């Protein structure tokens, strides 16, 4: 209750703050460019040790597309609606103030005043991440969460192991979803990007947002659908 909503908001603010340095980091990565991959290393053993940590002190989902999910399966806590409503909002919010903080003439100047929309190479990565790439990535990673989370939900968490599969399996999506179009995170990290670069030349990216986590929502809820029919 109190205790769980709590702790997913704690977890939030960890992860967001990690992730926006990180993100704002790699941005105004070293002129070297080295400190990179130390970094990349250092935010995969923190995703993995959050998931496993974050997950026994919240246990929660954490994500949108998956309270959604589970809305269609007749279940919608009004709690973890609430949190995520306001997790994404001041997430957003909070992700962007620490941001700037570094813009501030601190490396890891903004995207958008650099043009380079994220890091150089975004949705337009020639690395075979087009629409086409994109979409199918896209699906993936929300319909990677919604899978395990929904497996995780059935008597297929002995403990830790739920947390520490995904973690293994974010970081390494992370690795190579990086360096491909450096995908940021989650949700509440493209929010805030979105608020400042989602400049309305921009904004219309936000229809390629809508997708990925109407997709997942998709593959959740003819997941939903069949338990039911089942009863």
């Amino acid at each position: 209750m109190f205790r769980k909503l709590a702790a997913e908001c704690f977890g939030t603010f960890w992860l967001v703050f990690g992730g926006c340095g990180s993100a704002v980091l790699a941005a105004g990565f070293p002129e070297l460019g080295i400190g990179f991959a130390g970094v990349a290393l250092a935010f995969g053993l923190t995703v993995l040790t959050m998931a496993f940590a974050v997950g026994h002190i919240s246990g929660g989902h954490f994500n949108p597309a998956v309270t959604i999910g589970l809305w269609a399966g007749g279940r919608f806590p009004a709690k973890e609606v609430v949190g995520y409503v306001i997790a994404q909002v001041v997430g957003g919010i909070v992700a962007a103030a620490l941001l700037y903080l570094i813009a501030s003439g601190k490396t890891g100047f903004d995207a958008a005043a650099s043009g380079f929309a994220s890091n150089g190479y975004g949705e337009h990565s020639p690395g075979g991440y087009s629409m086409l790439s994109a979409l199918v990535v896209e699906l993936v990673l929300s319909a990677g969460f919604l899978l395990v989370i929904h497996g995780a939900t059935d008597k297929f968490a002995p403990a830790g192991f739920a947390p520490i599969a995904i973690g293994l399996a974010l970081t390494l999506i992370h690795l190579i979803s990086i360096p491909v179009t450096n995908t940021s995170v989650n949700p509440a990290r493209s929010t805030a990007v979105a608020i400042f670069q989602g400049g309305w030349a921009l904004e219309q990216l936000w229809f390629f947002w809508v997708v990925p986590i109407v997709g997942g929502i998709i593959g959740g809820l003819i997941y939903r659908t069949l338990l039911e029919k089942r009863d």
